[PDB]
């Protein structure tokens, strides 16, 4: 049979604003410093690092094609690691920890780091008729973070497919708007009580001023009202709208990771971990309706963990879009009280590749804070999938 | 235990020279060619995939963020199948396989496609700075294709690596010469015999005069003589150079894939395979020495496979650099004659993210032809890496 | 002999900052706002204009290589009237003017505008391996706005040739210092004088809040003391520096025009006019010297004008950079408190394009402010010239 | 009155294509080839130059800001030379050899240089949204080339206003191909007698199989027939379309200069002069309708000069499109067989900004050939204007 997976540790950045407070910090650079964090947390050496796998969509340097070598390298592991970097779109970052935990149940390893890191703010323009020329004629700089949003079938905005998961499933304007307005008033608090002391890494983010910590999530509003997402009007149809700017994710730049070992050399070394891994599952759907992607990923999961819905005491699922959000929670008869407790996408922001792994972060300490036991971490891809996966608190 | 993985079908594309025969044709595009070509030789219903995944290194347009999903859903694939696109550097093809194999393994699917495409033709020019803007001074259109071809540590080309291993391992610039020569008149070879016809797919290239099958390799020499090499000066080095464009791989597009079932799918469908997944393996080593990637990659695959180097009967060790494979043939003590029987990245060209699942296809074919057992393929990774894989025909 | 020239109407914008509030508005539409302007103020019909120039360094858009056209075309003035840009880099404001003059004083007119139109905000960038590719190797943005700021025989910025100057000419940090403190005095008392009021084209600048006048010269700093200039550092050498970003004259967008009839047509007319234009004058320098252009260029305008120094009640030469107008103060021998008694490009700031026609509008509605009689406009320019013109009240 | 000018050398370079020979010499390159030229022919001292002037419409680098300074002082001009840039877009070239003379005419200079250079191959693409930021969305890489080939009031190619003219005067599609098959057949018969060796300046062009020159004007056919004109389709419109590729005037490159001197200053040399300038004149028309430019400014050349179009032995009027120059041969009522009697932009290219001068030169060399005396020099002005000269033989 397959090895049991541990988590022993893990760390996330606070997450920065599209042009915010980590826009001078690359990829590769938020990677290496959550790689040296989680291996200081879990107390291992960066020489007994068995494969290091990290999430990340949108290249912003030509580093970026090396960037889960560069996180590692520059992170402290030694060279005799492997370095995988992997592209689910936004499943990403729970891709990398499905991976690297695969290596250990594998056999291929003993200790194994998955995470993720995006900045959309350094995303970059192509010139796709830079090396050969245009001869005559207007050609065009290519938005690539634009390009990343948009449905490659269709050429349609990731807004788009939320607006026909609305429509689908019934999730009004209202509706919408309470879960946006709910997820800022949760993550307000969930600031204002320390819950994400512990599992953020500080950022000195050298100011004209002098050096200043940044480990706070940025993107929350912490005096939101109801009327802040009334007013709005919608954003990606010119019809019949309902996806506004205010009930759908940010744009946003941070990193994360867990540091996972084998269930025998985590007994042996004594450490106190975080939370098993029960299971996984993936799932493909209708482009055009990529939103409930997490509903088949969530039920395979469930399956093959043996578990059922009411055994979840903590559920994240991104909250890309209120729309396709509302028909998730409400497709699988979740809680809404359980799902998303300190916010999500639309509050504390959608770092793309690093989401994966920066909710799974988030859930595994939610885990320890109420006692629960088992924790659900899913989240919708473009292109038409779901990715799931369950913890247990041990 | 693991389950068994069964190869059925693999198909590559032509390989196509920098600004050749297959510029116009997009790495989704070439996927998606492969992707049906493999489902329709194994005779497997798109509607019957599990897991599909490429590997593909240098993003041209924001399509290839979601290449591994649209080389499926455009290649037939049913839109219930997750998609992965990974990337390794080089390693990214075989890889690919590897991840589409581990899905077999451990039960998740019994159905999985794995592959690779890349098109450095096509690969972009990005303007970091055109997103927020220069403001003042001159700004830079960065090569991504260069930029990737650069250690991301000390910032220089993989030919400059390429040096290292020459100077540390005393391969001279006679020896790299030898190989390159052969490597071609190897290719030449085959052609002429027809080697490659069965495992090429023909690619009706859109000319002026009409259309065109493009279905040869076109970096090959079929001229070359001994001289052809001795007259190149070094490219990479100012001094005691020895690496030039003549033993150097090319810079070349193309696509490649293959069909993987569980040994008992397999068995069920009354398919003829080509051969069966015996072990994998990577490695990490010294970036500034990545040539010698494969060396202990291949050591750590013939471990866990229970044979010597004197059992496998075809190598596919790619040539990114006569410097390096005449170092990892040497180190290895491999029989040149086993070696690269029909060429490799000197002659046939080096389509980067696609090269891992295109030699696979390769060694497994030139097996069916010399009615042999076992085959290595292996590669060196930027970075400082090396994967190898051992596969056994039936 | 030669016709006589008379100045009848005159008007500029407000000098908007370097990405400031002028930002959003082309060189283009910039001149016809003050073409239309200066014709109503003079009481000329738009079908009444015998030629227009006008002066125009850096192309922010395909469109400014029309620009005089256009300018006068959407400014009102018939198509039946000819249109001609200039470019003598900062003199091409009032070279426009002169160029305009010499029609009327050829015969080939007897009505014709004279301005100047720049947006350096709007600067672009090129790509000079866009058209025929770059193949391979990263590339560069060539920054036009710098690039113009550059002399083209030793390829330094125009700050460099200050230093020279003052080196040459024994121009301390201190005296720099001295006049810069002074212009951004003299500028804030005339803006709270009014002195600008009538001669200044309001702009509504079309912002969130509504629409509001853009009308007050917003480089000025109105709270200026000596230590704001003491603290900063040398900007353009890393050796002995003088010159800083508060000594040299800003980058700026702004527009200027002056309409211009022969005498005869003045008299017949009835206007009330501004000035008539006395004589004018060219000089070449050495480039690396460019500041002190004005020098010899102002002594053959006296001499051409049967004048001398101490007959000139006001003096518009342009602060460059503290650096040069020094030494040209000291040079000619002139009264600092009869030149620019208002300020300049230090306060003002440097609309290159313009400055020449700005800072002529300047000298004239000062003369009617004290009563006086001759003015002289002079300023330097890139490459090593200088231009000034005589006026004389009436 | 106004002091008489005399044309006393001139010389041009041969017109390259669009990426053709020329294509790798700068502007100024060839401004500064042409100036130092016109200086030896007329063997005037650099020291002695009262004023260069030269025009120019699309800036390729930030050199060419200060063209007419940097191929003044690099062909061999004092620095004590003031040196004018002037765009009067295709009429620049005859502009600045008019700007010139007038500063003789009014006794600002005894010596002044006129000519123009212009290199599209090297027209630039701008980004206008580089400096500031695009922030999202794609952008434009902007052809400054094709730019300044659209009129800016209605945006339509110049080709399009060509078919007004030709639909407004009735020139056939016939009409049209069988100005452009004579106008390459005399442009062969020219450069077969060699009519065009002495004015030309020959150009070493570097090139790989060791230094060649360039001087023979290269976009004409000299196998043309009537077939070769009739295949051709419209280009500027879809319907009832009119101008080819084949009769209109080419995209090119070069450069080209006249040395001018006041009669009391040439009688003083005892230089043998070329001709002397008899007048010239400026026109407006609907830019719309620019092709018929110059028609009245043609006119009005005359009046002055107290000529009738039958004392004109040469006449270059510049075959912009074969459409507008067969309805200016057909309004102004000229002998064809006068009218561009060595062909012109169909068969010799135009080099927009140095066209007017080029041309220029071409009409007074044509008149020793011919040992006539009066010669007209005109070309219509993207965005609706005309400009005309007339020279006398001496
Ligand atoms: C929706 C989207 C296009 C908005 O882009 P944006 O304009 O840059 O968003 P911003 O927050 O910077 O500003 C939007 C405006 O709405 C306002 N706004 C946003 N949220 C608000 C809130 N909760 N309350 C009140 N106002 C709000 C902003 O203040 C801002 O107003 P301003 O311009 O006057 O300052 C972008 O955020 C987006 O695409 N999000 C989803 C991305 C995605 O596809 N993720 C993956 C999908 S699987
Ligand atoms: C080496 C390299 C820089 C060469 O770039 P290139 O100039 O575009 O290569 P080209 O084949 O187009 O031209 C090189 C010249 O050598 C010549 N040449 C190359 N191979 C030759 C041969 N076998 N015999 C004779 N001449 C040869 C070419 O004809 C060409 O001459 P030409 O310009 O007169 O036609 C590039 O191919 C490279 O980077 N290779 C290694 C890439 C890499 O890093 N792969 C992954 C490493 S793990
Ligand atoms: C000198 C130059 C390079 C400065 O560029 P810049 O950095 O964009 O100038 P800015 O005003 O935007 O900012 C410079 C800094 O000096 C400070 N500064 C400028 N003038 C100041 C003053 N009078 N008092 C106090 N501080 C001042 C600014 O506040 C700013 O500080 P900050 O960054 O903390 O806000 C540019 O203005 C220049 O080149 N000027 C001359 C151009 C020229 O060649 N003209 C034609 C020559 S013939
Ligand atoms: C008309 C125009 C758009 C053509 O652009 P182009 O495609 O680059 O021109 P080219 O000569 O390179 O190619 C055109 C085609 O027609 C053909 N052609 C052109 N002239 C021909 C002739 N006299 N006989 C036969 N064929 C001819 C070319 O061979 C070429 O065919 P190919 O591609 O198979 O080789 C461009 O030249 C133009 O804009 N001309 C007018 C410019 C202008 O506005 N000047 C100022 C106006 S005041």
């Amino acid at each position: 049979a397959a090895k049991e997976v541990v988590v022993v540790s893990g760390v996330r950045t606070a997450i920065g604003d599209f042009g915010g407070s980590l826009k001078d910090f690359s990829p590769t650079d938020l990677g290496a410093k959550v790689v040296s964090e989680v291996l200081s947390r879990a107390n291992v050496s960066g020489d007994a690092v068995g494969h290091v796998v990290f999430g990340h969509v949108v290249n912003t340097e030509p580093k970026d094609m090396y960037l889960a070598r560069v996180a590692a390298i520059n992170g402290g592991v030694a060279q005799h690691t492997p370095a995988l970097t992997v592209n689910r779109l936004c499943g990403s970052g729970l891709q990398a920890i499905v991976s690297a935990a695969q290596t250990i149940m594998l056999g291929d390893a003993d200790v194994a780091i998955g995470g993720g890191s995006e900045n959309m703010s350094r995303a970059p323009y192509t010139v796709p008729s830079a090396r050969f020329g245009q001869r005559m004629g207007d050609a065009k700089l290519v938005d690539m973070m634009l390009g990343a949003l948009h449905d490659p079938f269709q050429t349609i905005h990731m807004g788009v497919t939320a607006e026909n998961v609305a429509r689908k499933y019934g999730i009004t304007r209202d509706a919408q708007d309470a879960l946006a307005l709910e997820s800022h008033r949760r993550a307000a608090r969930a600031i204002a009580e320390g819950r994400f002391k512990d599992q953020i890494l500080p950022i000195s983010i050298r100011t004209k001023k002098g050096e200043v910590a940044f480990d706070t999530d940025e993107h929350v509003r912490h005096d939101a009202g109801p009327d802040d997402f009334t007013k709005l009007k919608p954003v990606f149809v010119k019809e019949d709208g309902t996806v506004t700017a205010g009930n759908a994710s940010g744009i946003n730049d941070a990193a994360a990771a867990v540091l996972m070992m084998s269930a025998d050399a985590a007994r042996a070394q004594g450490v106190k971990p975080l939370a098993r891994l029960v299971a996984y599952a993936h799932a493909g759907v209708d482009p055009a309706y990529m939103g409930i992607g997490p509903v088949p990923a969530t039920q395979k999961a469930l399956e093959r963990a043996g578990l059922k819905i009411t055994d979840l005491d903590v559920i994240e699922a991104n909250e890309a879009f209120a729309a396709q959000a509302c028909a998730v929670t409400q497709e699988l008869g979740l809680d809404p009280a359980k799902v998303n407790p300190n916010g999500s996408g639309i509050s504390l922001g959608h770092p793309i590749g690093a989401t994966g792994a920066l909710i799974t972060v988030k859930a595994l300490y939610e885990l320890k804070r109420i006692g629960g036991r088992y924790a659900l971490v899913t989240m919708c891809i473009g292109g038409g999938q779901g990715i799931a996966a369950i913890f247990e608190n041990i």
